[PDB]
């Protein structure tokens, strides 16, 4: 039993709402909240600007030093930084993102990174201003993820779709 609330169960493990994930983390404080990163940590907009914004820039601070030492992350790869104010840890995961070219095939990839947490707060990778088709994103969520995942959907209209299309 955890603590999320008001979830649409998908599968054995994949549950999904129509929420803010800057206001789910506030709410739960999960032991892992999911950002979708960019390989250099810039979390300039989308979901990785608003948590950053929710943190006070103290997320793209740690984040800084973190690119400084280690050099940017891989497409599909991932590191875990601090949670802040939100979430225990924050697992930075970067799906591809198609406005920049880059392999949808990767996606997969990206998703392997939440099998290393039981449980996780996540939105939709690739999906937003990264470019892939949020339908497909939750399609490869479900056929790749194996831990227990509580997806938030910023858009309304977008969830009630996924909802109403999920196979
Ligand atoms: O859910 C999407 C990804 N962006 C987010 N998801 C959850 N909480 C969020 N908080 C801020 C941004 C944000 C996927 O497609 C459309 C609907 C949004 C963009
Ligand atoms: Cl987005």
């Amino acid at each position: 039993v955890n603590s999320f609330s008001g979830y649409l169960k998908l599968t054995d493990n994949v549950y999904i709402k129509n929420a803010d994930i800057v206001e789910e983390a506030k709410k739960v404080k999960p032991t892992v909240v999911v950002n979708a990163a960019n390989v250099y940590l810039k979390h300039g907009g989308g979901v990785a600007g608003a948590l950053n914004k929710a943190t006070n820039n103290a997320m793209q601070v740690e984040s800084d030093d973190y690119i400084a030492t280690n050099g940017p992350l891989k497409v599909g790869g991932s590191c875990v930084l601090s949670g802040h104010n939100l979430a225990k840890h924050c697992l930075h995961v970067v799906g591809p993102n198609v406005n920049k070219g880059e392999d949808i095939q990767l996606l997969k990839s990206a998703y392997e990174n939440f099998n290393q947490h039981e449980v996780l707060l996540a939105p939709l990778l690739s999906a937003g201003i990264f470019g892939a088709d949020p339908i497909h994103s939750l399609r490869v969520c479900v056929d790749t993820v194996r831990t227990n995942v509580y997806l938030a959907v910023f858009d309304k209209n977008l969830y009630d779709k996924l909802v109403s299309s999920f196979l």
